[PDB]
């Protein structure tokens, strides 16, 4: 519905389910910096430095990674999950986050990490605003 003010995202993680050869460390850093700058300008600042950033492969890797994050990072507010197109990883991410460990997740397509637009960054900011606001 309406846009929420006073969101600060201080503790968040990236779980990259895209293969590193397609979605590289510099894609991740660039995507993050852009998200930092637009979230800042909208008054919902996402700190530039995620507390965790790792590559993973398969739905099977989701629950153990999320258990690890929950057990490791006090005050974790959000996991940003990067998906290489349509994959059962999405449903597992939402099973574990929404209905097992009570962990906010935001999924994003790999193509929107490889190449950002103001518009796709805005889409993401609004989805995140609704989740954490
Ligand atoms: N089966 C699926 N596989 C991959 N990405 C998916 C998917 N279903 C959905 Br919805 N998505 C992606 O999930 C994004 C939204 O994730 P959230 O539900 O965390 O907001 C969409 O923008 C879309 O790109």
């Amino acid at each position: 519905k309406q846009f929420h003010t006073g969101i600060e995202i201080k503790v968040w993680a990236i779980a990259c389910f895209a293969p590193q050869r397609q979605c590289t460390e510099v894609h991740l850093k660039s995507f993050t910096e852009q998200l930092r700058k637009i979230s800042r300008d909208a008054g919902m600042p996402i700190q530039g430095q995620p507390c965790f950033c790792k590559y993973a492969q398969g739905a099977d890797s989701v629950e153990p990674m999320f258990r690890h994050l929950k057990n490791t990072y006090a005050g974790l507010q959000l996991v940003v999950v990067i998906l290489p197109g349509k994959t059962p990883v999405y449903a597992e991410v939402k099973r574990v986050g929404d209905t097992v460990l009570g962990m906010a997740t935001q999924c994003v397509q790999m193509k929107n990490v490889q190449r950002t637009t103001p518009q796709t960054l805005s889409n993401l900011c609004l989805k995140i605003n609704v989740k954490l606001g």
